[PDB]
């Protein structure tokens, strides 16, 4: 019996184009960097969404500029609101670390992104309970 049910929110966030991870960061809770490739690896690259049902989660991706986004949250979870952070750090990755995405190899600016997404999450929902 070890359950924990408190605030729904974003939790796993990162950006690969294709199957190549290029700036990953997600809260400090389990694995999901396994059911995340292994779905990378079947999402396409042509541009398209859909929801995927998945570890009775739901895992939103949005295709753009041969990148793409995924995140894992809570079912209850509104769609609105997850496909909404994650076009408003897409488009600032894009728009910064966009051409890079293309060339710069992966793994190269994890750091910068890491931090960004972070302040993102953090802020989008108070999960830590901060304000």
């Amino acid at each position: 019996g070890s359950s924990g049910s408190s605030g729904m929110a974003i939790l796993f966030a990162v950006v690969a184009r294709g199957t190549t991870i290029l700036a990953k960061h997600a809260w400090c809770g389990g694995n999901f960097l396994e059911v995340t490739e292994q779905i990378l690896a079947k999402i396409p690259s042509e541009n398209n969404k859909l929801t995927y049902s998945h570890g009775n989660y739901l895992f939103h991706y949005i295709c753009q500029d041969r990148i793409v986004y995924l995140c894992i949250t809570d079912d209850d979870f509104e769609r609105s609101r997850a496909f909404n952070f994650l076009n408003e750090i897409k488009k600032r990755f894009q728009t910064t670390y966009g051409s890079r995405a293309q060339t710069a190899p992966p793994y190269a600016m994890n750091s910068e992104f890491s931090s960004v997404l972070a302040a993102q999450l953090k802020h989008h929902s108070s999960g830590p309970s901060s304000g």
